[PDB]
């Protein structure tokens, strides 16, 4: 039994049902019996009775199991055969993996597709990008145009595991994502774990009935563990979002970068929809290109912006050799520093006097904060995207001021240089339908990207943008830049 | 009881004594009472009998304590307090700090120094330096010349803890140890932890008798944490070591890049020396300004190497497009990408035919290595500095290749580009004296460079130099580079 309660801790890896667009067989580690098979192996195999206890090549054929073998020898990545033939000459798509001692065989009506000519013609449409934003916009418009699914969206996950919706292609009728945040909840754990072991996720069709796994549990009280089946029924309450989206299939590719899951490229579609194997291997290679390009483009980014800090650090040091009072040149020139940092404000704490640019707490509300960051420092970089947890008496200006980056510019007095962010609500740039409702099932409107969305935004209340490595290795630099300039100017 | 079976776990960090260039007073954590005290307290301070039960105000008196107590308000980071009178008129520098709730203050007769204009002028003469190479190499030099000790070494620690000797200033009698390596051995764990924990390490005599700390061990039978105090007295095993080189006195700067225990600049003296209080101050100071300055040339040298990979690959890439059979331009140019990772050879394994230049294993030892590879890569960058603890035949050509970095150059086939490194013992560059042999002591001659350079030499027989975070860095961005231009050419 799962509800809103415990769908957290939901055990998706064991359903014990499989979806009805191919059926599967299970089988001992060396293909010899078959232990369990789904209840619609009949049908589609065109086989009678009980599958389980039999022996494999009684039940597929001397010729098949003899080419699932040796596709076995040469891991847990699954092998993709298509248009693969029964004794009784039948054409099937099989997808065969072994995980936990346990080799799995999934059945797919087969298609004249070539896997390596529709992925080469997409892969070279995103290896020109010269941006991150190039190869996100362009992916979207580019999987909806080859697919054909009425919506494809880029998710990018936030620290605190949260999605943000940072790409869309869609049908004009349906309302925009776009700039749209879900909660971490919205993807349990063990979801986002079987999102970064395989790269595809198909659901055929939300409304199709799901076909049982006999046995569910075996004589020694062991479930099938489905964590590579392609076959894998999905969790009800998903089903439900799906339902009350007005969403009949999908498919996600998982986008690896360094090894983390970085977020999913989804497609979305109205009526149901499954892409045979040919298509699928296509897309998979996609997603692998997608991944490799954006990882070494994420690269290229974070170079560019530590280059681009340490110009502008020569530039200040050129400068300060030539200006004989330094306290005079920081007061002139702080503002320019906005440029190394993102932040909607920065403020100079010099000889108890402040100076601030953009959004900054009030004036009166500085000397407080400065004598805080005095304390804690410890003449180092200190940072927070939550100041109110810091300091309960900042909430009042949040919507100024919710993220506070410190930097000493002395190692003798306590002078900071002082970068805001404010409270990451306010930067929003969301481009959806506030009027448009969803209609729900029993579990409630929970279910609804509308309430996903108002409990993401709860969650970030008095919150800036957090402050990236990028942003604290900039800020070190920095700091090392001014107190050394500001030793060679002491006295 | 300590020797060479149990040094490794010696508890440095309690020793039960002092060194004899100044006397310590232990004291509870408000000051109130005298709980400890160093045998040497009755001749330094002038006092008669025990002070251990009687109260902090009637040993030192009610003015310098009241200071004491005022400096320790405004964390274990000693407070140095330069020229202080005690109660009789006698003239003391004092070091104070709070550790373990204990309250520890040092005595060292009293110097005309300004601290910070000792410093502003070492500083000032490493500021400007552009490279790592050129900021070590001035530094020894520099620290010789300002500090007027012997010999200034400086160490960098390697991944596996060995000391190597980077930089070197002596008289010119005296052997070099520039290339010269140690084993990570020589400085224990607990030792480290201290060098991290303190900036300065000084040893003023190797021959002074050392005065003990009284009560050695209180009644709750705890010993008296020296963790923090400059005048902890060190390990028998090390005065030994210093004593067989004809070292007199040291001090050691700790180097911390990236919250991490880089290296020590260390200080040799032949004779006895032991530098006041603020010239320790100027010395410590220099050693925080040097170790930032090296932190951010680090920083700079990583940027360079990354970018001038990405150009030369975006080299290659334009050349790609424009030649029709791309394993042709591989074989023509794979020399090449020697210059992308530092490497004493470099090979292409294509369609199972092999292309060597440098030092590369013997051609009939290819296949095997590209089986391997092809077994262990998994599509993915694999690199080891130890190639026969992978492949124990790899041990016949371990002078010309003990190490292998592998970039799979195609996402289908088992094409692989292969970088070599010689065992590190083949590209030593050591200035040392091998005919130079040193005198022991009861515990032998193990606490020799000589013994020491040996046992180090023994420890990474067949191993090359490790590859760098950035040599994998640049490795992952090649096998993108590569995998994505082989893609565009497949059919
Ligand atoms: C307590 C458990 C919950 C839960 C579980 C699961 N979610 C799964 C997939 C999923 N969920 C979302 C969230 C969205 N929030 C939106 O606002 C929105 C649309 C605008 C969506 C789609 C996403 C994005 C996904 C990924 C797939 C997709 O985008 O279609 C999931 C796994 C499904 C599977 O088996 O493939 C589980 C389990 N979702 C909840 O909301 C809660 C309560
Ligand atoms: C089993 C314990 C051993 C041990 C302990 C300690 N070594 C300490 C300091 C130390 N040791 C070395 C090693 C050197 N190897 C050389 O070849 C060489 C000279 C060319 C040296 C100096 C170094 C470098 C150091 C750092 C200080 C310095 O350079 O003078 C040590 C701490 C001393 C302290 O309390 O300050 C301990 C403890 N050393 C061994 O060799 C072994 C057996």
């Amino acid at each position: 039994h799962v509800d809103l309660t415990n769908c957290d801790r939901e055990p998706i890896h064991i359903p014990g049902y499989i979806q009805p667009h191919g059926c599967l067989i299970a089988c001992d580690n060396a293909m010899r019996m078959v232990l369990r098979h789904s209840e619609n192996c009949g049908e589609l195999l065109g086989l009678e009775g009980d599958l389980n206890g039999r022996t494999a090549e009684d039940v597929l054929g001397k010729r098949l199991v003899h080419d699932l073998r040796n596709a076995l020898t040469v891991t847990t990545r699954p092998a993709m055969l298509p248009a693969m033939e029964t004794s009784d000459g039948r054409s099937f798509d099989i997808s065969l993996h072994r995980y936990k001692s346990t080799t799995i065989i999934e059945f797919e009506p087969s298609s004249d597709t070539q896997p390596l000519g529709t992925a080469r013609k997409m892969v070279d449409r995103i290896r020109e990008a010269d941006s991150v934003e190039s190869l996100i916009s362009r992916t979207t418009r580019l999987v909806k145009a080859t697919l054909g699914y009425d919506r494809v969206l880029i998710y990018r996950f936030e620290e605190d595991g949260a999605g943000k919706v940072v790409s869309e292609a869609k049908q004009p009728e349906l309302e925009s994502f776009l700039g749209q945040y879900f909660p971490a909840s919205d993807i349990p754990q063990q979801a986002r774990a079987l999102y970064l072991k395989n790269t595809l996720r198909i659901i055929s069709d939300a409304s199709g009935t799901p076909i049982p796994v006999l046995p569910a549990v075996d004589v020694s009280g062991e479930p099938l563990d489905l964590s590579y089946a392609h076959l894998r029924n999905f969790s009800p309450i998903h089903c439900e979002y799906l339902r009350n989206m007005g969403v009949a299939a999908s498919m996600s590719i998982s986008v690896i970068v360094d090894d983390a899951l970085w977020g999913l490229i989804v497609c979305h579609h109205c009526s149901p929809r499954v892409l045979s194997m040919p298509v699928r291997i296509a897309a998979a290679m996609f997603g692998e290109f997608f991944s490799m390009f954006l990882q070494v483009l994420k690269q290229k980014r974070r170079l560019d912006t530590i280059n681009h800090a340490h110009a502008a650090l020569d530039r200040f040091l050129r400068l300060a050799a030539h200006r004989a009072n330094l306290e005079e040149l920081l007061v002139d020139s702080f503002q320019d520093f906005a440029r190394l940092i993102p932040c909607d404000g920065v403020g100079l704490w010099v000889g108890n006097n402040w100076h601030g640019h953009g959004a900054t707490p009030p004036h009166d509300a500085i000397p407080r904060l400065a004598r805080f960051v005095a304390s804690v420092s410890e003449g180092r970089v200190w940072a927070t995207h939550a100041l109110s947890q810091a300091i309960p008496e900042a909430e009042i200006y949040a919507d100024t001021a919710a993220g506070m980056l410190a930097i000493p510019i002395s190692q003798v007095k306590s002078d900071y240089l002082l970068f805001f962010r404010k409270e990451i609500v306010q930067n929003l740039n969301w481009a959806g339908n506030p009027e448009k409702s969803y209609e729900t099932g029993p579990m409630g409107d929970r279910l609804t990207p509308r309430k996903s969305f108002a409990i993401w935004k709860e969650s970030v209340r008095l919150q800036a943008q957090p402050w990236s490595e990028a942003d604290r290795e900039i800020a070190e630099t920095a700091r090392i830049a001014l107190v050394g300039v500001a030793f060679h100017h002491s006295e």
